[PDB]
């Protein structure tokens, strides 16, 4: 069926995460779609990310079960990990068929896609303030730093190689670079089909670039919107920044969507200036579906009790289906498989 996953960091003191789908030929809610398909099993407590690698679906929660590895299609388990580590898990991101790293409120970790031995280290520069997203390219770990701890921690690069070495130590000073972006809050990495990575700065001072890193590492930046928010490592959610293999970005500003590109990163003019009176942006607030044209917002009141995703055009921005729904599920970010 058509349609898009929820991953829900759930109620918080009272139950775990869980996996809704909305599919849209029925336009329809489905909750407890992970727990149904595999005899009651349960995701964690704050089920914040997922990501997608080698066909298989990696669901995070900061806590309890703190990550599930699942066929995209059914969301029958391949492994319920249960605890990793004594350190709440945020993202997981590919580095190759053999390992991922587990980003946290402090230190990261390299997790073994086998065996599911888990090696938090602690003595990589200034990652004791928190990780957030990150991707694999080019040999290297990208590495979203947070940059409002001790010492200001820009993002990081870590060869991948040096990582995966299978003498590993939670003590061993693995080398690192930053690169010349400053990431206060959480921000999230696209790449594009000409071969380079697109992320976005936020400053000291609030100051928000779009940044192209190039397969050398050298960076260029535009100037984005001042109203671009990152996600704050206060409570970390993945941020707002998605975008398509072609180049076309969204971000939310202001508490509204924007389409922007390289050459127009700042736009005046938003996609949509959809409103329902009362809900506002939760979670990662959208994310598009490069391969259908859609982009899709998740919104709550201000209690918590309704929950809104709506589904937009993402060239035009018309408002194709939306679905409004009770429950304490604190929408986190939507998958497309
Ligand atoms: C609103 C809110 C929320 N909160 Co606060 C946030 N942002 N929060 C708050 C506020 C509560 C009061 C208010 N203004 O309504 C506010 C800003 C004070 C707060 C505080 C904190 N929060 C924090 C975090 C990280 C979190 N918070 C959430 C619970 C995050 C929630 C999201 C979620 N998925 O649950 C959240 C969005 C919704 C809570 C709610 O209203 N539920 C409905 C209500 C009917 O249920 P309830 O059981 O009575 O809710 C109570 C608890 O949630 C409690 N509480 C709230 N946050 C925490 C955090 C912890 C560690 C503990 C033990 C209790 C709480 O306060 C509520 C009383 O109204 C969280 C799941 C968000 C996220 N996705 O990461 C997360 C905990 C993750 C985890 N598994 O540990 C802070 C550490 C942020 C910071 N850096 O200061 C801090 C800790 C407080 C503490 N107990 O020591």
């Amino acid at each position: 069926g058509k349609g898009c996953l929820i991953i829900n960091e759930g109620w918080f003191g009272h139950g775990s995460g869980s996996i809704s789908f909305y599919n849209y030929e029925k336009n329809s809610i489905e909750h407890w779609c992970y727990k149904n398909q595999n005899f009651g099993d349960v995701l964690g407590v704050t089920s914040q990310s997922a990501t997608l690698w080698n066909g298989k679906l990696y669901v995070c929660s900061k806590e309890d079960n703190q990550l599930v590895v699942m066929d995209p299609k059914t969301l029958y388990a391949e492994n319920s990990c249960g605890k990793l580590a004594n350190y709440q898990a945020y993202e997981f991101i590919g580095l190759n068929d053999d390992y991922g790293i587990i980003t946290h409120g402090g230190y990261f970790s390299r997790i073994n896609l086998k065996t599911f031995e888990t090696i938090t280290l602690v003595s990589v520069g200034n990652t004791y303030t928190g990780t957030g997203s990150g991707i694999a390219y080019n040999g290297k770990l990208i590495l979203n730093v947070n940059s409002s701890g001790w010492g200001s921690p820009k993002v990081y690069t870590i060869d991948i190689a040096e990582l995966c070495s299978p003498d590993l130590k939670p003590t061993d000073k693995v080398a690192f670079q930053e690169l010349d972006i400053a990431t206060y809050g959480g921000t999230r990495f696209v790449q594009c089909k000409d071969g380079n990575i697109y992320t976005v700065e936020t400053t000291k001072d609030g100051k928000n670039n779009l940044v192209r890193i190039n397969a050398d590492f050298s960076l260029k930046k535009v100037a984005m919107r001042d109203d671009y928010s990152p996600s704050s490592f206060g409570a970390y959610r993945e941020a707002s920044f998605c975008g398509t293999p072609e180049g076309i970005f969204y971000y939310i500003a202001g508490g509204k969507i924007y389409k922007a590109t390289f050459d127009n990163p700042a736009p005046e003019e938003t996609l949509t200036e959809y409103t329902k009176e009362g809900y506002g942006f939760y979670g990662a607030g959208i994310r598009v579906n490069p391969k259908t044209n859609e982009l899709l917002a998740m919104y709550l009141t201000g209690d918590y009790q309704k929950n809104l995703l709506v589904r937009f055009n993402a060239a035009t921005g018309e408002k194709i289906s939306e679905i409004a729904y009770d429950g304490y599920y604190f929408p986190a970010t939507f998958i497309f498989n």
